[PDB]
Protein backbone atom coordinates (compact mmCIF):
# COMPACT_ATOMS: atom_id res chain seq x y z
CA UNK A 1 0.00 0.00 0.00
CA UNK A 2 0.85 3.60 -0.54
CA UNK A 3 1.11 4.34 3.46
CA UNK A 4 4.13 1.90 3.17
CA UNK A 5 6.05 3.13 0.39
CA UNK A 6 6.21 6.48 2.50
CA UNK A 7 8.35 5.24 4.92
CA UNK A 8 11.15 2.77 5.46
CA UNK A 9 9.60 -0.63 6.08
CA UNK A 10 12.09 -0.57 9.33
CA UNK A 11 12.95 2.51 11.50
CA UNK A 12 15.37 0.96 13.35
CA UNK A 13 17.78 -0.45 11.06
CA UNK A 14 21.30 0.78 10.59
CA UNK A 15 24.15 -0.91 8.51
CA UNK A 16 27.06 -1.76 10.40
CA UNK A 17 29.15 0.73 8.15
CA UNK A 18 26.84 3.21 9.39
CA UNK A 19 27.86 3.44 13.01
CA UNK A 20 30.85 5.64 12.97
CA UNK A 21 32.65 7.02 16.22
CA UNK A 22 29.68 9.58 17.10
CA UNK A 23 26.83 8.15 15.54
CA UNK A 24 25.69 7.29 18.85
CA UNK A 25 26.06 11.14 20.26
CA UNK A 26 24.47 12.16 16.83
CA UNK A 27 21.07 10.30 17.19
CA UNK A 28 20.97 11.51 20.71
CA UNK A 29 22.15 14.90 19.50
CA UNK A 30 18.88 15.27 17.68
CA UNK A 31 16.95 15.35 20.95
CA UNK A 32 19.70 17.06 23.06
CA UNK A 33 21.86 19.79 21.62
CA UNK A 34 23.63 20.72 23.95
CA UNK A 35 27.30 19.74 23.60
CA UNK A 36 27.70 18.75 27.34
CA UNK A 37 24.33 17.00 28.20
CA UNK A 38 24.83 14.94 24.35
CA UNK A 39 28.22 13.69 25.51
CA UNK A 40 26.74 12.51 29.00
CA UNK A 41 23.80 10.74 27.77
CA UNK A 42 26.37 8.88 24.93
CA UNK A 43 28.31 7.87 27.90
CA UNK A 44 25.68 6.47 29.75
CA UNK A 45 24.20 4.68 26.85
CA UNK A 46 26.22 2.87 26.08
CA UNK A 47 27.15 1.83 29.63
CA UNK A 48 23.22 0.84 29.68
CA UNK A 49 23.27 -0.82 26.80
CA UNK A 50 26.15 -3.52 26.88
CA UNK A 51 24.03 -4.67 30.00
CA UNK A 52 27.19 -4.70 31.69
CA UNK A 53 26.97 -4.68 35.60
CA UNK A 54 24.54 -9.31 34.27
CA UNK A 55 21.40 -6.61 33.18
CA UNK A 56 17.95 -8.17 31.84
CA UNK A 57 16.63 -6.62 29.46
CA UNK A 58 13.89 -4.92 31.80
CA UNK A 59 16.24 -2.86 33.11
CA UNK A 60 17.82 -1.81 30.12
CA UNK A 61 14.69 -0.76 28.94
CA UNK A 62 14.06 1.19 31.90
CA UNK A 63 17.32 3.08 32.48
CA UNK A 64 17.55 4.04 28.64
CA UNK A 65 14.05 5.35 29.11
CA UNK A 66 14.76 7.50 32.10
CA UNK A 67 18.05 8.79 30.51
CA UNK A 68 15.89 10.16 27.81
CA UNK A 69 13.03 11.61 30.53
CA UNK A 70 10.52 9.55 29.42
CA UNK A 71 10.14 10.85 25.79
CA UNK A 72 11.81 9.31 22.47
CA UNK A 73 10.55 5.84 22.88
CA UNK A 74 11.44 5.60 19.25
CA UNK A 75 14.89 6.69 19.60
CA UNK A 76 15.05 4.28 23.31
CA UNK A 77 14.14 1.25 21.35
CA UNK A 78 15.78 1.84 18.48
CA UNK A 79 19.37 1.64 20.55
CA UNK A 80 18.04 -1.34 22.34
CA UNK A 81 16.81 -3.41 19.42
CA UNK A 82 20.02 -2.69 18.19
CA UNK A 83 22.50 -2.83 20.72
CA UNK A 84 25.28 -5.38 20.19
CA UNK A 85 25.90 -2.84 16.84
CA UNK A 86 26.04 0.08 18.91
CA UNK A 87 27.95 -0.94 21.91
CA UNK A 88 30.61 -2.93 19.36
CA UNK A 89 31.21 -0.74 16.97
CA UNK A 90 31.16 2.32 18.55
CA UNK A 91 33.85 1.08 20.42
CA UNK A 92 35.76 -0.17 16.94
CA UNK A 93 35.08 2.63 15.15
CA UNK A 94 36.84 4.33 17.96
CA UNK A 95 39.83 1.81 18.19
CA UNK A 96 43.14 3.04 16.12
CA UNK A 97 45.80 1.08 17.13
CA UNK A 98 46.49 -2.84 15.70
CA UNK A 99 46.42 -4.63 19.07
CA UNK A 100 43.45 -2.79 20.16
CA UNK A 101 41.15 -3.45 16.91
CA UNK A 102 42.05 -7.11 17.07
CA UNK A 103 40.80 -7.48 20.21
CA UNK A 104 38.03 -6.06 19.87
CA UNK A 105 37.13 -8.29 16.21
CA UNK A 106 37.91 -11.13 18.45
CA UNK A 107 35.24 -10.11 21.43
CA UNK A 108 33.26 -9.80 19.01
CA UNK A 109 33.41 -13.44 17.32
CA UNK A 110 33.26 -14.58 20.91
CA UNK A 111 29.95 -13.28 21.02
CA UNK A 112 28.31 -14.64 18.82
CA UNK A 113 28.79 -11.39 16.40
CA UNK A 114 30.45 -12.62 13.46
CA UNK A 115 27.46 -11.28 11.80
CA UNK A 116 28.15 -7.79 12.48
CA UNK A 117 31.93 -7.96 11.18
CA UNK A 118 30.84 -9.43 8.37
CA UNK A 119 28.32 -7.12 7.61
CA UNK A 120 31.07 -4.28 8.25
CA UNK A 121 33.77 -5.68 6.22
CA UNK A 122 32.11 -7.72 3.81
Amino acid sequence: GAMGKSKSQDKNYVHAREIDAYWLQRQIGRVYPDAHIQHDKTTSALKILSGEPEKQLRDIENDLMELFDYEHHELVQKLIENRDKVVWLTRLARAESREERDTIEREMASEGLRWILDELYG
